[PDB]
């Protein structure tokens, strides 16, 4: 009855992707059914409400700004309703009324991800402290950033995914920005955040991009391998865990220079919520997982 676009956020842990455990969409559909937004048959076959997501986030991957689009009964106080049938770690942050022909998946352009990791993924395997007390130096952070900056621009990223040959056009991808933020300490443990904006991403690309920069900084490999990895010959690139991977923003920067959308598509009023959900549900869960289960310490021992 009224096609809409939802801005939503979630903690990835305990789910099996967006689309053996339940998925993010299972919780949402359940909430959509219970709120009265959609009929049961529409939940059984999501095509009937024309459901679309922008990012098929993988197992364990979180999101601060996932975007979906669908037809619903536009009930009173719809946001509160849907949210009242959802857990804490899943939130519908915003609603925008949109034209019926709209498809969020196809009409979006760039993507921004985040990677939250303990800082000992950057400790040199010989000259740095080898326990939890390690603290990222300004020199090393600088190395990390210069390395991440080498990714900027266009490249043949075939070595950062799989099942794609070097001559394959779809293997080429475009990175807009990539860097690491200044570290912070939560209860004796230090972490840091990596941000990456790309026009589009392939399977494991970000995880492999981060895995390689980790392998270099730690000193398991020389800087040379970064430029080598773009050559046609195959190079086994280390794939970092997906635990700290966070979909941050789905962009529509090129939407108007291509279309002209019953109301504009920016989430400016929801920004305080966006940050809040990140600080309350996304970040502490990742931190809690590294503290108790040691995802990163385990993956590091495999290099």
């Amino acid at each position: 009855k009224r096609k809409i676009v939802l801005l939503m956020a979630y903690s990835g842990k305990g789910y099996h992707g967006m689309q053996q455990f339940k998925t993010i969409e299972d919780d949402l559909v359940s909430a959509l059914v219970r709120s009265g937004c959609i009929p049961e048959n529409h939940g059984e076959d999501m095509r009937k409400m024309s459901f679309q997501r922008c990012a098929r986030t993988a197992k364990g991957v979180s999101a601060a700004g996932q975007v979906v689009s669908l037809k619903v009964w536009l009930i009173d106080d719809i946001l509160e309703k849907i949210n009242s049938h959802l857990p804490s770690h899943i939130r519908i942050l915003g609603l925008k009324r949109v034209t019926g022909g709209f498809n969020s998946k196809n009409r979006c352009d760039a993507r921004t991800y985040c990677y939250l990791l303990p800082t000992f993924a950057f400790a040199h395997k010989d000259r740095d402290v080898q326990d939890e007390t390690y603290r990222l130096s300004a020199e090393t952070l600088q190395q990390v950033n210069r390395l991440l900056a080498c990714y900027k621009g266009t490249h043949n990223f075939h070595n950062f995914t799989s099942q794609k040959g070097p001559q394959d056009p779809s293997a080429c991808r475009y990175i807009l920005e990539m860097y690491c933020e200044e570290p912070f300490v939560r209860e004796g443990l230090e972490f840091a955040v990596i941000r990456v904006k790309g026009q589009s991403f392939m399977m494991h690309q970000i995880r492999k991009m981060v895995g390689l920069v980790v392998a270099i900084v730690k000193g398991y490999a020389p800087e040379s391998v970064l430029e080598r990895s773009w050559g046609t010959e195959k190079v086994d690139v280390p794939k970092a865990p997906g635990l700290g991977l966070v979909l941050e923003r789905v962009h529509f920067e090129k939407y108007n220079q291509r279309f002209g959308l019953h109301e504009p598509l920016d989430w400016a009023q929801e920004e305080g919520k966006v940050a809040a959900f990140k600080e309350e549900h996304i970040y502490p869960t990742i931190i809690g997982t590294e503290r108790d289960e040691r995802s990163m310490a385990q993956w590091l021992s495999t290099l």
